[PDB]
């Protein structure tokens, strides 16, 4: 207009947006470093970092989604005697029912982990408060985290939206930092799906933050049998998504994206970790027939299932024949049950350091196709 | 409506635009696994990628930029005896004047390495026609497709939309390949001057391929006086930026983003190159204060430039005052000013692979700071 950007709401948006995001990027990189490099210096960091994300929960239970104690005391201070945190709040979520309760899970998991380590410290003779501190605040922050997560739909974001931009972007800092402190290897079953929970976990409450810090401004013979069934169950899963794709081709776009954009960013991230742990298979086969054949149709079709899931994510039976014959309901089902069997398989069944950074994303990308399998069956078919 | 979504345009533009992307992806992380692992296989891929990328230039140049020839034949085959390729065109470019010269510099610079191979290919006795060949089409892919950017307005990406999306991705694919090629060490002042210039020409025709692909379906003592140099351009430049934003809060924010998008992402790009550079040199310089205290300051500095930039890059000087004072130009061009010299001066001065790998993006940086700052000396103060 004639107004100054510093006094333009949608130029004070992208500004702070702009910021929040440059403080997440720098604060990333720092933490890949200090994670992948070759002991206070961490420590201090990781306490610092655990301590910074209490605080803003903190700051948003006590101002922003529980604000009533805060207003009591002003009343309270104003009997012994303009500034009452009002109770704005939506039911609008930032995830799906079960990728919320995946997140529990995980983040369950992740406490039963970090609770191990604590043990193991307390009752040993080597560690130190260095080791519990750091332990308890990640505990902490955890739960604390698991309870936002399941409950991140009366967040009013734009109550403190500047608070809540950094907030949320160091948030989204403090869970890839902990991702990034897990890509690096240090019952060896149990010990890698603890490290397998917490990762997910991480990835979960990254895409949930982001999500939220969007809407910020918003006016809104093992080796054998394994490889066969493996094959199997890709080659099915295969077809059915092709079948799938072919038999769902009459349902309608639609109208209303909701949740489109969590469901994306973690479909891709897990296939991308599909995608190079298939081309890393094949290279080191190459380099050094049966599971060089497997990883090729498993690359065709995890490509193809997320094809297949970001489509039909967007399609609703909308049409009378639509919404009385349901097209493909029997195929999501299937492919539920396919992806269900193949992430609770690849658990149970657990050049190396690609394979255990992309370790947890392979059955991270099986669970989170089952977790939109499972909304597709109920948005699709209503 | 009740219409299928094959037969729905933005949902079959949305299908297209995710097969085309996941085709990119695919391409682009086995791309990396044969260009960054441990020779026929490569060669076979090599000649692929560059003969389908000229494959689509000639397509594009044939049927849609210059359909006058072929038009000639149809209406000559119609002597000799519906379907005659209309001159659809358009004058908005997919980048600014300074980044496309920018482009045919480097790309410029990338045909002087690829003949220094050949050159040294046929007057030696070791290789092969291999090498001939892929030199001789690397040669041929960037000339066509240095002239295809510095005229990538007449483009109708809307013309042959699904063989427009899947060439604009397989040309990212193969720009970010040939990146790829070049993040590996294999005059030395010469010969990381010809590596980092191919680096920066994939770079700029990588984002220009992209922008291009998202307007489909659009209805639109060396060591000791040097440091002290760099220290000291840095803190007048870090100085001058923080100087500019604050005279420089009286502007307007813009109504129509022009070129914010590719502008964003080679910033971004160059950013990220930039703060892993700094972080990993305070990391050696820590676990090995004149060099760490300059890091410290270089990543400030290219911190908060880059704030100031992409948010300058949206104000434009639209009142009475404005117009007349325009406010903070003289910033603009001393920021331009010693850009400049710092891309230049660490042109001609020249935990190793980081620094290999993020070498031409610091000096990409710089240059691409000093593009947006010529844009924006321009467009801001008209």
């Amino acid at each position: 207009y004639r107004r100054p950007w510093i006094h333009e709401p949608r130029a004070t948006n992208f500004f702070v947006r702009l910021i929040t995001s440059l403080y997440a990027l720098i604060l990333t990189i720092i933490s890949l470093v200090v994670e992948v490099s070759p002991w206070l210096a961490e420590t201090i960091f990781y306490i610092s970092m655990y301590g910074v994300g209490i605080l803003f929960f903190a700051y948003c239970y006590i101002f922003i989604i529980y604000p009533g104690p805060y207003n009591q005391l002003i009343s309270v201070l104003r009997k012994y005697k303009w500034f009452i945190m009002q109770s704005q709040h939506n039911g609008e979520g930032a995830g799906t029912l079960y990728l919320r309760l995946g997140a529990l899970f995980f983040g369950s998991v992740g406490i039963v982990l970090f609770g191990l380590e604590l043990f193991l410290c307390i009752e040993n003779v080597a560690c130190k408060k260095v080791a519990i501190a750091k332990m308890i605040v990640a505990i902490v922050f955890t739960f604390i985290q698991m309870h936002f997560i399941f409950c991140n739909s009366k967040i009013t974001v734009n109550s403190s939206r500047k608070i809540v931009a950094f907030g949320m972007m160091h948030l989204i800092s403090v869970n890839l930092w902990t991702w990034f402190r897990f890509v690096l290897a240090k019952f060896g079953d149990v010990a890698t799906f603890l490290t397998t929970c917490i990762v997910e976990y991480s990835l979960i409450g990254a895409a949930i933050m982001f999500i939220l810090w969007k809407s910020i401004g918003q006016n809104n013979g093992a080796q054998l049998v394994f490889g066969i069934v493996d094959l199997s169950l890709f080659s099915i899963a295969l077809g059915a998504c092709i079948i799938g794709l072919w038999r769902m081709r009459h349902l309608q776009y639609r109208l209303h994206a909701h949740g489109e954009v969590i469901d994306e960013i973690l479909l891709i991230i897990g296939l991308i970790g599909e995608i190079l742990y298939c081309a890393v298979g094949i290279d080191v086969f190459i380099t050094c027939a049966l599971p060089a054949f497997v990883f090729v149709i498993r690359m065709i079709q995890v490509v193809v299932q997320a094809a297949f899931i970001l489509t039909t994510s967007r399609l609703r039976c909308l049409s009378k024949y639509s919404m009385k014959y349901k097209p493909g309901k029997e195929i999501i089902t299937f492919l539920l049950v396919s992806n269900v069997t193949l992430f609770v398989f690849h658990t149970f069944e657990g050049y190396n350091y690609i394979i255990y950074a992309v370790g947890p994303l392979l059955v991270f990308y099986r669970f989170h196709s089952s977790a939109c399998l499972a909304e597709i069956w109920k948005h699709t078919y209503s």
